[PDB]
RNA sequence: UAUUGACGACCCCGAUUGGUUCUACUACAAACG
């Protein structure tokens, strides 16, 4: 885009930026708050990992994505049980909230493996975070074990998954880059 | 029953270990005000 505003690069030099880029950077402040608020152990900023954790020799972007919700929602009329509108809304709504809670709860469990971890996106059935490298396969194993364990026990998912796939759980998968800290 | 009647060199290397252990990329420049 054309330049419209000025902002500061990571070196702190003033640079030309678009109004798109400018409003994104303005909002990163409210984002970093909300992500940290999930758990006090979390680090607010990649800069704050660099402050608090100079020992790090590696870093890992984790990206994790929930599985099957789209096909369930495309078919949810089958799975609500009683074929009535009032039940559809309730089941649809609670299922959607339940997966957000499962992702949050599974995340607050998994971080016990470390806290040198910065969340980037954390909501719905979808997670991505910057971990301490050489703790991310273990954090993601623990997260995916805890995401299943959450969706097993979480009543609002349990019965639907049973009718959808014959087991009372959902699943998620993860990509784990594992990167040296200055790498893009 | 125990006689016949003297010659002649050999060995030339043999057995075994034949790799073992550590370091396997490290900082960077692009990420981050």
């Amino acid at each position: 885009l054309p330049a419209s505003d000025f902002d500061y690069n990571a070196d702190g030099d003033k640079i030309p930026v678009s109004t798109v880029s400018k409003v994104k950077r303005e909002t990163a402040k409210s984002a970093k708050k909300r992500l940290r608020s999930v758990d006090g152990r979390l680090v607010n900023d990649l800069a704050q990992l660099e402050k608090s954790f100079d020992e790090l020799d590696w870093l890992a972007v984790v990206h994790a994505d929930g599985n099957g919700l789209g096909q369930i929602l495309l078919s949810l009329e089958k799975y609500i049980g009683e074929q009535t509108n009032r039940n559809y809304i309730d089941k649809y709504r609670r299922l959607s909230l339940a997966l957000d809670n499962c992702t949050i709860n599974a995340f607050k469990m998994a971080i016990a493996v470390f806290l040198p971890i910065v969340p980037l996106i954390l909501g719905g059935d979808d997670l991505t975070v910057i971990c301490r490298g050489d703790y991310a396969l273990e954090f993601t194993r623990e997260f995916l074990e805890a995401f299943e364990g959450q969706t097993e026990t979480h009543d609002d998912i349990k019965v639907i998954a049973q009718k959808a796939f014959g087991v009372d759980r959902l699943s998620a998968c993860a990509g784990i880059s594992i990167i040296k800290p200055h790498f893009p």
